[PDB]
């Protein structure tokens, strides 16, 4: 049998796991919100401060959080509306300070002005993120993905874009 | 050090928080399901019964749950298929009976008949909801949002809508 | 009042419920990932091994997990890109080893080659799943759904599909 203290110890471990899972789901939510909102300084706070990290998605690789946000600010300019919509996470806490997260991504991109005016891009991907916990806080260290599909097309210029946060 | 009783107290607070977070995520799920299903009486049960509430999204404002559902029933008639798809919540429990929830919304609207026949509307938004807990149950009090984008367009009438719950 | 032991018992029940809810959300995530990835052997591991189960969605009915995956492999061939995107779950744990889960589905299907080349199908549905727990593990037993809508259309062959995991 188990004493009351043993049962408390078990509960403490279980609750810590659930708390970590929830913290990670909110971290990834914040990442997507900052990414699509183009809130680059805030997005930087989701990335690990441990610069032993190579900040990579398996394709693109950078050596600091600032390098990541400098790339993104250039790659995702005001003329590009983006939606990165995460679904159905599978978060595994791997240790006291490491974890893995599978996410099912849908992405939609719309170029409103410039050289790529009226280009639309839609896709899907399976991401597997790696996270680390530093001084009580979870951060994103790196990821990899399989692209389910991606399509590029020209949007009808007669479509009426009635709202655009990057103009308003 | 902490006694067993102190450790139990800590666990009770942590579990209550996680339970509240889960209750809120299910509440918002029910809201979207009732909204798109046009189950207006059921949707009304998700809204706070505290009529000190101004029921607002920052744009539209009503003074009771019934006023909200009367508006929605008129604004979202049988001829309008709607999908409001929530993603990546960030739920913060603010007190014993208040909370905040960020949600990443995609919306798709299709008009099948009437004056707006063949109109499609797609968009995205960042919502920040406010919730309150009354007699053990969570309710939605009000929200605000930033529209990421919105587009209006005419759908090809050659598209075959093979299923529509609002006709069947 | 409650003794420390009673308070521990209450916490054990609450944490087990939250653990079950999280296990179910990850189970359904795995189902969708395997479905769209066409990982049929892995998908089979999400289905209940209890063959007193009729494996049904209310429309299609099979009598073993293998029959389910044989159907799916034929129905969802390499020429069909699929995305089944789950949102906003409402998971109810019904007993120590049974549960119910509402899911808000968006589906997108694209045929790239064959007889249905350039067909696209988009839809939405409200699913209510039934789960069972066998030897510590949750499985999907069966489901039912209401189709919000479904549309069939021919895609412009000028669209550029730049990535497709089922060719790569
Ligand atoms: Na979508
Ligand atoms: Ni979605």
């Amino acid at each position: 049998g188990m004493t009351l203290e043993a049962r408390i110890e078990a509960l403490e471990k279980e609750i810590q796991r659930l708390n970590d899972i929830e913290a990670i789901k909110q971290l990834k939510a914040k990442y997507f919100r900052c990414l699509d909102g183009k809130l680059w300084d805030e997005l930087e706070t989701t990335l690990s401060p441990n610069i032993e990290t190579s900040y990579s998605d398996g394709k693109l690789v950078f050596h600091s959080p600032k390098e990541v946000t400098e790339y993104l600010a250039a790659a995702m300019p005001k003329e590009e509306i983006s939606m990165h919509m995460g679904h159905t996470p599978e978060i595994t806490i791997d240790s006291e300070n490491t974890a893995t997260g599978r996410w099912y991504l849908e992405d939609n991109l719309i170029f409103t002005d410039g050289k790529y005016k009226n280009v639309g891009i839609n896709g899907g991907a399976f991401y597997t993120d790696k996270y680390e916990k530093i001084d009580g806080q979870w951060y994103i260290k790196e990821t990899g993905y399989v692209r389910i599909f991606e399509e590029h097309f020209m949007r009808d210029p007669k479509i009426h874009i009635t709202s655009n946060m990057h103009k308003e």
